[PDB]
């Protein structure tokens, strides 16, 4: 599996480059998205024809995101679309790989920054060859959180997204940031740059790569309820530690959402 | 005044370095803040003993921020305190310089990124020697905005900060980001990376440096009312153009605040 991983890192860099080259300069973000997943999918089918793959293409072609025991690649060609369009500086290419339904490695590349985050189950997390360690803050009032406002303009939803932000802001927490991509937000928690990231409405391909980088940097992922993280539930709390994770968990309120499963 | 400016750029770099060195490693953010404004203020008094200076030191020592005709340096030693503490990657050193009550140049340095933004009245804006040009988006529904949630946990205030974010989110706009510093947020609008930044509750030293960089990159600053930007009013809309600026202006609601003036 290390060859698979070391392959995936070259494939993340190359994809990274097509995204970056296109950021200098059917809209451009769609043209570049179609090119990079074709690049990414037929490069994994040629070298690994045995392996399965979950992504948005497979879901849109009617297949269900259900993870089996066979090597699956959970691919996100460009994480940070709106960003791409604005040249707002954070877009990531994401690749997560699972065997026996557990993620084995994750590779996230932040194009415009030139940063390559990798992690492998058991061997630790690194940003560009330097090891990552999450923070030690266990006090919620001194923690800095990252989250996003959603892609939904449905007012019942928007009011809850803002309602939950308010409750946490008033705890008080140190502050909240939004950088515009879920994969990069989780890498910021892996470095120690933020203390926790929560979001309800993401998709498994958005988080499968960076989830393992949070944990090999020493953090915890868990469900918005307090229960175990569930890759197909559309919701995540990636934190530096359980204390903080549970805190966030007890205060927010669920936004009903249809599992990636159903 | 170019020597003054070219001096200020070396003084911004050096200060930048003390902030960066201290980010590798009375709390550390206070120790580093006291060191950098001592560095910054006695270096400007020795070379320019004629010149006045507005900053937080002068205000806290009871003097009023009232700008006169004489060369004034409006200094912000570390913009992005909470960030500094978390190692969240964006802290800026800011230096704005005014003669005859109009800003003549601004120099903003984003430490951890290594980026040096400068601008001089009439000669254009540059990030690290490359010229900056704001965006062309005049459609609010495709614009990306940056703003911050405030440093106040007063619930009448928090509810309005979130109330205004909601109205703009529901227009709809493309999205909203928060990077944690006002000086860096305004530089993002100067590059074209975002289309507008608004905030109510900043201080003149937070924005005096980057305001000129927005305008020499081709944008507009204006008051939250639609009127002319007022450096001492505690409020700003830094946009790529008037259309967008006025749009934001007509939708938000004021948070009463005590001028830097009074």
């Amino acid at each position: 599996w290390q060859e698979c991983m070391d392959y995936a890192v070259t494939l993340a860099r190359q994809a990274g480059e097509v995204v970056c080259e296109a950021i200098k300069n059917v809209d451009l973000v769609t043209a570049t998205d179609q090119k990079v997943e074709k690049m990414l999918i037929s490069s994994i089918k040629e070298k690994y024809p045995s392996h399965s793959f979950i992504g948005e293409e497979s879901v849109a072609a009617g297949e269900k995101s259900i993870l089996t025991d066979n090597p699956t690649w959970i691919i996100d060609p460009i994480d940070g679309t709106t960003n791409f369009v604005h040249r707002f500086p954070f877009v990531a290419v994401s690749i997560g790989f699972a065997v026996n339904k557990k993620i084995e490695f994750g590779v996230v590349y932040s194009c415009v920054e030139g940063k390559m985050y990798t992690a492998r189950k058991g061997k630790g997390a690194f940003c560009n060859g330097q090891k990552l360690q999450v923070s030690q803050q266990e006090d919620i009032t001194k923690s800095l959180l990252v989250t996003e406002l959603g892609s939904s303009r449905t007012p019942e939803t928007v009011r809850m997204v803002l309602s939950n932000m308010e409750k946490l802001f008033c705890i008080p927490v140190h502050g909240i940031r939004s950088v515009g991509t879920a994969a990069v937000n989780m890498c910021l928690v892996a470095t120690g740059g933020a203390d926790a990231y929560y979001e309800m409405g993401i998709h498994c391909w958005d988080v499968a790569g960076a989830g393992i980088i949070v944990t090999e940097a020493g953090g915890v992922l868990m469900d918005v309820t307090g229960g175990p993280f569930d890759l197909m539930s559309r919701r995540v709390i990636a934190a530096n530690n359980r204390i903080l994770a549970e805190r966030i968990a007890k205060e927010i309120q669920v936004i009903p959402l249809q599992r990636d499963d159903e």
